[PDB]
DNA sequence: ATTCTGACA
DNA sequence: TGTCAGTA
């Protein structure tokens, strides 16, 4: 689909996703660390992620708020991928 | 499909689910505090498992032995069981 | 013997 | 979660 393809075109800096996800800089490295999303990069090597990552970025926020641990959060991340 | 009634039956008590599940009833009895399962009662308020409730036990395992935290199960068997 | 609820040297 | 307690 044209539309997967469009929610996985890289384009987004750390700035706005960092306010919009209202997480640290520090934790977008982290869950990036872990498989979570896959922000590619620019020629400056600075990270741009795509519309499909800041989307599970903002649920890693909700999960996060539920009190869910990043055990639960893999999981479910996961499990929507196989959906 | 009179299987659904014969799985929903209440047949087995806490400690022969245990050794179905190999969970304590420490573990069986606090999944049930956060409402992952609901066991039928006796007259003696002792719980009788049903089959449903051994297989949704041992879905909690796996996932518990994932380090998953009951919040994170909540989540999950919660949209699991709204889905199908 | 077996399970139950509550509680923490 | 383990576990000891005091029952039912």
């Amino acid at each position: 689909m044209s539309d997967n393809i469009r929610r996985s075109m890289p384009l987004f800096p750390i700035g706005i996703v960092m306010q919009l996800t209202e997480l640290s800089a520090r934790q977008i490295r982290y869950y990036e660390e872990n498989g979570l999303i896959f922000p590619a990069r620019t020629e400056g090597n600075r990270r741009l992620f795509s519309f499909h990552d800041v989307d599970k970025l903002l649920e890693i926020k909700h999960l996060i708020e539920q009190g869910v641990n990043m055990a639960g959060i893999k999981q479910i991340l996961a499990k929507a991928e196989a959906e």
